[PDB]
């Protein structure tokens, strides 16, 4: 089990005030370290995050919060579960802010709640190099869904915390699992405007470069993947559905005539294009909402590679390798055209 620290600066909060903090499961004998964070939509103004604090709790307070919890998936011990990482120290850090990781704002006499998911990820990284951070010769930054987009929006960030802290060697890289989103038109007629919205309500930050691609106004540009991902420096790996649940939902899709059949194969091959110039990518043609973190994680193959196989190869690769590939996109054009996805 992870055990459960509050974080000792009692000012870095999530929405309520209450204190953030993180799950930890400490190993020893391993210098790897992985960070998770945690997904779950956001909130974008007083009324609407009022409605999230009374049945949605728990992702905006630390008041209710468990001692422990069990790793699964990526961040589960056994091997035979996760084949890739199970000797890792693991991290699952709370999503507690509704900002899609991205803010910097206390409580005040002026705000109702806090948005400090930017600061929370840096505090963290903080507290853990006393705990054994500051001997890791890697840290994976991994997140699923919102958690996913916050790990494109916060990799790059940690990364010159540490080298500004005094530690060059830790190598900083990201997993961004379902948080790889396209601005596109809906199938029946506002994402972008909620964004834009949450960005002003949070006081939310976003990557150096990428904001100064896009300068004022426009820092939404830098919550879609494929803007934002040709400005990081560090290695990212990429995991994302073609026809991924929350896609659907804001596109409005729910016997299927020829309008709708062509919207969705268009979907799938828009996806698979953002996709052709990131080299660690894994992408199959499955229609779902599952994430990294369940326990039959391993059980989807593209190409006859696995996930946890491709993440290992991605890992040789940051030392073409020959039957390891790190590039793997599905080319078929309809959802379960491969046989492995999830049932
Ligand atoms: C063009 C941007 C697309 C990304 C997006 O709009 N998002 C918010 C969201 C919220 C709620 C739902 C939802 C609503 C009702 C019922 C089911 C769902 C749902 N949620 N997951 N599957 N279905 C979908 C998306 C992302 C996410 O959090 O997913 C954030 C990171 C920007
Ligand atoms: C605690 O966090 C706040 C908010 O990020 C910061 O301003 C302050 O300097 C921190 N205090 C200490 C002692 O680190």
């Amino acid at each position: 089990d992870l055990r459960l620290h509050l974080l000792l600066n009692t000012s870095v909060t999530c929405n309520d005030g209450s204190p953030a903090g993180y799950y930890l499961k400490e190993s020893r004998g391993s210098r790897r370290w992985l960070l998770f964070l945690e997904g779950g939509w956001y909130c974008f103004n007083r009324e609407n995050c009022d409605s999230r604090y009374d049945t949605m709790r728990r992702l905006m307070s630390s008041r209710d919060w468990p001692r422990t919890r069990t790793g699964t998936g990526i961040l589960s011990s056994q091997p035979e579960e996760n084949p890739y990482w199970w000797n890792a120290n693991m991290v699952f850090i709370p999503y507690c802010s509704s900002d899609v990781w991205s803010g910097a704002s206390s409580k005040s006499e002026k705000n109702e709640y806090a948005f400090m998911g930017a600061l929370i990820i840096q505090e963290v990284v903080r507290e853990l190099l006393g705990r054994g951070l500051s001997g890791a010769k890697v840290l994976l930054l991994a997140g699923s869904s919102a958690g996913g987009t916050g790990v494109l929006l916060n990799v790059d960030r940690v990364a010159e915390q540490l080298e500004k802290l005094g530690y060059p060697a830790i190598q900083v890289r990201g997993l961004a699992d379902s948080g790889w989103f396209l601005d596109n038109k809906q199938y029946r007629h506002a994402p972008t405007e909620a964004i834009r919205r949450g960005i002003r309500y949070w006081n939310g930050v976003v990557p150096e470069r990428c904001r100064r691609q896009f300068q004022e106004g426009e820092e939404w540009n830098c919550f879609f993947g494929y803007k934002v991902y040709p400005t990081l420096r560090s290695p990212v790996f990429v995991v994302q559905w073609l026809f991924d649940e929350a896609q659907l939902t804001v596109d409005n899709v729910h016997p299927v005539q020829e309008g709708l059949r062509l919207y969705i194969q268009n979907l799938g091959r828009e996806l698979r294009h953002t996709l052709k110039d990131v080299p660690a990518s894994f992408a199959p043609a499955c229609l779902s909402h599952e994430i990294i973190i369940r326990s039959h994680w391993t059980d989807v193959q593209v190409k006859g590679t696995s996930l946890p196989r491709a993440l290992h190869c991605w890992d040789r690769s940051l030392h073409p390798l020959k039957g390891c590939p790190v590039h793997l996109v599905d080319s078929c054009p309809w959802p379960h055209c491969n046989p492995s996805c999830p049932t």
